[PDB]
């Protein structure tokens, strides 16, 4: 015991914003000389906020085994910068009950309804598709997540409210998140800040919806066995049920977290794809080899067993996690790496950053989907590859995600062939809030 | 292994200079304070130099059992912060050469010729103070230095030379060290520097009346058995004996060295003892206990037994040492209390603070002579008390100062008794180069 024996501390020479310029260009570029220079634990300056990363397996462990107590969520935003999900669910309460809506949304999400889920996005993904003709060059980003949005809606929520879904009630959903809880690092909580009335009104509009469909399936009561079902019958530690808002607000919440995350994914998988010329093919000769060469309608079980586009994707998440952060506010010190983080900091994982970290991965920037057969410290290490976050937190929906994303590329495999337009393959673009790829205009053509 | 992970740097507002002030203006409050927040190894700038602190015994080892290659001596040093001593000896050479020379000098310094001493130093005293009267009030730091340079003059150097010093000589002698080695952690070694006329020619006058001594001893050779004899005899390991320069050099560095050290620490028991009136007859009684109440001429054997005075002296050692700072130039890594210190910076130990270390010294500011009967981290820990330096780095000539302090007291403590002029007790003097008594003007009156 001696009083500081915190991280080394980087210093910058603008007062209050700190490093949030050099992060805000590029964050990984940041984040890796930092390691360079520092090691695993290090402290800096953004906006006013104190903030100590953790990088690689060994001490990104604090976070991954933390308690909400020690090392808090809620705390790392701002009435602009939370998660939307809805009054009196998630964020809005405190964490204990919010971890029982998340365990209730699970119990939603599970090998019963992913079955029926499959053919539904199939049969989406292909109307949706059916509208590109035969050939051209169109905006993959835009597509996916146009789409994904009509595929999840009619998943999570039913065939009622995806019914309701026309591009007017779409254009909501935009309104809903802009993306900013993955800006909670260069937004601190303290900013005066008005109300965000284009926000608040397509909730109370979408919500209304909701209330709805609600009202719908409480009175006639037949054999409809969909998330949204699960929901009603689940009650807490209580025994109380979920009263209308919570039913909707977790609905909502569901929908967005999945919403942004997935496309990204989507699109990045395509061009990585498109990209690899052979590799895509190879994926599109699985559809055969484990489908049949006559491709019928699509099986949950077909999916358990499509192993190269399993990697794919894992191998798509591995470059180009979409959530890049994960961020918690120490409220009682902690310790990693011999160091004491005092309470204040904001402590930090990157899984982009662990997930590229030049001294776990070999060949670390190369889109390699067979790493994952010899050696790699995805099974290696306990939280070197942790996308979906690890230990107490992580992502509920990531089996769905996985249903999804198949799916819809499965599907869109089948429909077509791509590859980049001029040998351009899209640049990260940091620009947006949640990092999208730049200029995600793709060829296809008809596939044979 | 990462990089920086070197100890806590304390940072000043002033660009060069830094901390130079605070020190300047008090070095042990200074690093108390730096004690108390930054634990037993830290570092910070003073005048351009990066200086890293080892305080407490534990981390006061690194430089205690350092090798001269790795925790540098001579590069501490400018060519006016070089300890005097000649051409051809001290940091004018390499170290290995120079500690063969503190060997000759150490064997010069036993207990054979402490004997003679002892004597010697007693007539000294007794004619000096003579010129006091039977009362008054004088300056002791004045009186004993102006003393200590007659009594070391003739134990170190001999009778021929001793006769050659009258007021002119001991006039050059001042010339000579302006105590500015003490001064080395202020002025950096970078700096463009004159030569120092008065002092080089006070040198080389001063060595040319021991010229003409080595001469005469060369000469008629009879039953002379002093330090010079010794050194004339003595030869390295080369078999070459000591050429006339460096005999003159390595005797007059010798008397420098301790006689600043010296009277310091006099006046300051001195006051001590002045001040708690109960002890200083208490080894006054000692005086007659121990050397029969007649008050015979002084012996060494004597000396051996007087265990108060004895603890009087370590005490003032204690809470005096007249040598502050001990002070080496990291050129390779070393390691302390977890830290690694990048070759460049001055690692440093503090007799002073380690002797004052308020969780080492019950009643760390009391002068309690005592203390050495009961625990203390004296004998308790390896490097708590550590005035004449430690391991390695220990001052040669640390036992004749015990025969010419103790001599120089007990012959005083018999012809005076002393006590403060108002109640007075001097404050530390920190703007002289070596730390002397403020106004140490003392009141005397004859023992009875
Ligand atoms: O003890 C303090 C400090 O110690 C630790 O820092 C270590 C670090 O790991 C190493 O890198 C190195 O430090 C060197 C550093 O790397 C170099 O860059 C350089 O540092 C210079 C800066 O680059 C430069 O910007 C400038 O600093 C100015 C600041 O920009 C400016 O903000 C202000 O300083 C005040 C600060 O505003 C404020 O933060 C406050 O600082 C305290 C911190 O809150 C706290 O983190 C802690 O700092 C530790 C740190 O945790 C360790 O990692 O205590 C701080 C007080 O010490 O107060 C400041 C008031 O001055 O203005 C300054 C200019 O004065 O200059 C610096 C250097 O001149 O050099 C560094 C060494 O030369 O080693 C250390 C080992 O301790
Ligand atoms: C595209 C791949 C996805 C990735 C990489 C991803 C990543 C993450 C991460 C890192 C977390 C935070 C874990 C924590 O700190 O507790 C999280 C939380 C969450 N995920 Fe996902 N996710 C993905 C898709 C989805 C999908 C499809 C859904 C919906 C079915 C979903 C629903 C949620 C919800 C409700 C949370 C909690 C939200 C919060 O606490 O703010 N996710 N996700
Ligand atoms: C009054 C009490 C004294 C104290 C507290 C004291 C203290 C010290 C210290 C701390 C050192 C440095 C040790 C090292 O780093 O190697 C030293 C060195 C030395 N001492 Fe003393 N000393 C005292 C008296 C004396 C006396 C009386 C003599 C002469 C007989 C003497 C001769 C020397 C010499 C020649 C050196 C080496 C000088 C150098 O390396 O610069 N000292 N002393």
């Amino acid at each position: 015991p001696a009083g500081v024996k915190s991280p080394p501390y980087i210093f910058s020479p603008i007062p209050f914003l700190g490093h949030a310029i050099a992060f805000g260009k590029s964050p990984i570029e940041f984040l890796e000389n930092a390691y360079e220079k520092y090691g695993p634990v290090f402290s800096f300056t953004m906006v006013g906020k104190t903030f100590t990363y953790l990088l690689g397996s060994d001490a990104a462990a604090l976070l991954f085994n933390s308690k909400n107590e020690d090392l808090n969520a809620e705390d790392v935003y701002s009435r602009l910068t939370t998660p939307v999900f809805g009054k009196g669910v998630a964020y809005d309460v405190p964490n204990p009950v919010f971890l029982e809506q998340k365990k209730m949304l699970k119990s939603g999400l599970n090998i019963a309804h992913f079955k029926q889920h499959v053919s539904i996005i199939e049969k989406e993904t292909k109307e949706y598709f059916e509208s590109w003709g035969e050939s051209g060059e169109k905006n993959v980003f835009e597509a996916l997540s146009e789409l994904i949005i009509l595929t999840a809606s009619h998943c999570l929520h039913g065939k009622e409210i995806r019914s309701q879904l026309n591009e007017k009630v779409a254009q909501l959903y935009a309104d809903l998140d802009g993306g900013f809880s993955h800006a909670a690092w260069l937004l601190p909580g303290w900013l005066p800040l008005p109300s965000f009335r284009r926000r608040d009104r397509a909730h109370r509009e979408i919500k209304d919806i909701f209330y709805k469909a609600i009202q719908k399936r409480r009175q006639s009561q037949e054999k409809i066995d969909d998330i949204l079902q699960t929901l009603l019958d689940a009650t807490y530690k209580d025994g109380r049920p979920l009263t209308d808002d919570e039913v909707a607000g977790m609905l909502i919440g569901l929908l967005l977290a999945g919403q942004h995350t997935s496309s990204t994914t989507s699109a990045w998988m395509g061009f990585f794809l498109a990209r690899d010329k052979t590799l895509q093919k190879k994926c599109y000769l699985e559809q055969k080899t484990v489908c049949g060469e006559n491709l019928p309608p699509l099986t949950y079980d077909q999916l358990k067993d499509l192993n190269l586009l399993d990697r794919c994707i894992k191998e798509t998440l591995r470059l180009r996690p979409p959530i890049m952060i994960m961020m918690r506010m120490a409220r009682t010190p902690q310790t990693v790496a011999g160091y004491t983080i005092p309470p204040g900091h904001q402590v930090c994982v990157s899984p982009t950053v662990n997930q590229r970290l030049k001294d776990s991965w070999v060949e670390r920037l190369d889109f390699n989907p067979d790493r994952y057969l010899q050696d790699n410290p995805a099974s290696g290490e306990k939280f070197a590859y942790v996308p979906f976050g690890a230990g107490r937190h992580r992502c509920i929906g990531e089996n769905f995600a996985y249903v999804q994303i198949k799916t819809i590329w499965s599907t869109m495999l089948r429909l077509y062939e791509f590859d980049l337009i001029d040998g351009y393959f899209p640049t990260v673009n940091y620009t947006t809030m949640i990092h999208t790829p730049e200029n995600p205009v793709i060829r296809y053509k008809r596939r044979s």
